[PDB]
């Protein structure tokens, strides 16, 4: 059958996660998208001319373990860690997400790319630099993204497919 990836989206409340993955399951920006609302999507796409199917989860709610989230992580190929560069805690956050994964996959090298979304707007309090640095320390690529936009989201994506050939 089919080549797939399965891919989660992690991230703090508000950076973009759901926006990021409906735009590039749907091509449209979303201004609203209920954060309560955990739930998998699926995309046929092209890369480096292979054909496959991403199984991408969007990580939501509170109730962190639970039936979908367990096996998404447990079962999960790749990791987007994102945060938003007008938002300091979000980047803040991101240690904490990494270090789940990895204790999850018993694993130092769990295929990921760091996500700074949000790029069209003014009010950055994360620098480029403090990105970098993050990713270069983690040995992983960072990709800056615009759901608004849509700079940088199929890169991120692709990307994060790439990372996981490089390891599987
Ligand atoms: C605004 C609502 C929303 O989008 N989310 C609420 C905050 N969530 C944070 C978050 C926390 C953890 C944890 C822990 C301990 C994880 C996680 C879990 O649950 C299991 C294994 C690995 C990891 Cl990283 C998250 F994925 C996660 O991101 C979701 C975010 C969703
Ligand atoms: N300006 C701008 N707003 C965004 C961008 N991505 C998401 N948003 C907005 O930020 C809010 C939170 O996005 P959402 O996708 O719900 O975040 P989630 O909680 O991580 O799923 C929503 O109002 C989105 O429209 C982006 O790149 N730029
Ligand atoms: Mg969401």
């Amino acid at each position: 059958g089919m080549t797939e990836y399965k891919l989660v989206v992690v991230g703090a409340c508000g950076v973009g996660k759901s926006a990021l993955t409906i735009q590039l399951i749907q091509n449209h920006f979303v201004d609203e998208y209920d954060p309560t609302i955990e739930d998998s999507y699926r995309k046929q796409v092209v890369i480096d001319g292979e054909t496959s199917l991403l199984d991408i989860l969007d990580t939501a709610g509170q109730e962190e373990y639970s039936a979908m989230r367990d096996q998404y992580m447990r079962t999960g190929e790749g990791f987007l860690l994102v945060f938003a560069i007008n938002n300091t805690k979000s980047f803040e956050d991101i240690h904490h997400y990494r270090e789940q994964i990895k204790r999850v996959k018993d694993s130092e090298d769990v295929p990921m790319v760091l996500v700074g979304n949000k790029s069209d707007l003014p009010s950055r309090t994360v620098d480029t630099k403090q990105a970098q640095d993050l990713a270069r320390s983690y040995g992983i690529p960072f990709i800056e993204t615009s759901a608004k936009t849509r700079q940088r989201v199929d890169d991120a994506f692709y990307t994060l497919v790439r990372e996981i050939r490089k390891h599987k």
